[PDB]
């Protein structure tokens, strides 16, 4: 009754916590008078990447730091010089954030045993994905199919990439597929394609914690922070939420 | 609440009764010792076209006729020689069966006035369609989009061509679209894509009558034959049925 499950990438099967991007931002400011925390790097949710770099420029404290190092406030020339460098570094460190999130390759092991096809979508461009897919593959993870915002007319809020997975995998009543993701947009994409949509919490971007940070942290503070992310997913489309991929099989059963 | 309507071609907007194919079959046997009625030409529902030609060969009466003309029963060589000719003639006469079914261009006139996008699918190949689309266009009918079994991994029972119309037209909750067709397979395709599916009766293939034959015929015999086709559509997926395109607007309203 459920022939396919389509997974998201970073924050769902690869790059726990989703740090690759934050790493580049921190790097770029570091090469000069950095002083930037990964907490500041997650705030920027502007439209374009350049807008992100600009946002950090604007951020008081960071601005002040730049001034104490250069005796001047950041310039358009400066913003332009840094952004220009973002993509170079990104390609350089992606291989380091392409390892299965653990529990993953094991459920993908199953599911595939009981005849379920596995597809996927992403916000990453085709280029980026060639690199990521190869490292991830050469490490225990490789989906039956893959689609990017380049292979269709639009980005992710839209269902175009999901319909592609459908055709290529040969599964059709859309409600015979499940969408799993780590962010609010993942929920929307799924609801827009008429699929059962499930959101994962531990390891998501919505959570923001590191594999290591979660390890520690006050057990009562975690269960509070998890409860917040779960509420956001639901309020945005999720049909079901789960803490680790290891509850997926169970959810399927429920659906039937 | 309903942004798009996607129409079928032959039997829905073009070629009333859907005769182009029957014409070729009749032609091919005519060139020799024909004696074939358009009623016999509609029976063959085999897998391949060659299988259709073979079926007529097999048909007693037709077989007998061939024997009285050639003193021999049809040959593999013969079946092969005729089929080989089918596609040539088909291209030759398609222009003659590409005129709007009347009432059509007028509802397409409307609908489009109230902002509804019009897409379409077909069983016809890309080639055939270049010819048909041009004649139909140059006569009052031209949809916003067009898709064929060539532009996707599979034929019509599947929803692949419908999803294509969706992406290109930019309409997404599938249940915001209506599927209109003239056959049982049209109903299936629609139900498989999660759309509201409506079947038209007067002018369909399921009915089998000619614009002229319907004109005449015993008014009480028609209403009986219509009732039969309507029952077949429903038993196969139709959400609503209509006698002429001129009831479509009304059905939309009902849906809302
Ligand atoms: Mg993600
Ligand atoms: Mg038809």
């Amino acid at each position: 009754k459920i022939e396919a499950v389509i997974f998201d990438w970073a924050g769902t099967t690869v790059d726990y916590g989703c740090f690759a991007p934050l790493e580049v931002f921190m790097e770029i400011f570091h090469k000069r008078g950095v002083a930037i925390t990964a907490e500041e790097a997650r705030k920027p949710m502007g439209l374009l990447r350049i807008d992100h770099v600009r946002a950090l420029t604007e951020m008081p404290r960071i601005a002040s730091e730049w001034n104490r190092v250069f005796r001047q406030l950041p310039t358009e020339a400066d913003i332009q010089e840094m952004y220009e460098e973002f993509e170079e570094i990104l390609f350089a460190i992606l291989p380091r954030y392409a390892s299965p999130i653990n529990g993953v390759k094991e459920v993908i092991a199953s599911l595939r045993e009981r005849g379920i096809k596995i597809g996927s979508t992403t916000g990453y461009t085709r280029e980026m994905m060639d690199i990521v897919a190869k490292e991830a593959a050469l490490q225990g993870y490789k989906p039956d199919f893959l689609v990017t915002p380049d292979d269709v007319p639009a980005g992710r809020p839209y269902p175009w990439m999901c319909y592609k997975n459908a055709m290529e995998l040969g599964v059709y009543p859309m409600n015979h597929m499940i969408k799993v993701g780590d962010t609010v947009s993942d929920m929307k994409e799924g609801r827009n394609a008429g699929m059962w949509t499930v959101g994962v919490i531990l390891g998501s971007s919505e959570l923001g914690l590191t594999e290591e940070e979660v390890e520690n942290m006050d057990s009562v503070e975690l269960r509070e922070k998890i409860e917040v992310v779960r509420n956001r997913f639901v309020e945005n489309g999720a049909h079901f939420t789960i803490e680790t991929m290891q509850e997926l099989e169970s959810v399927m059963e429920h659906i039937e």
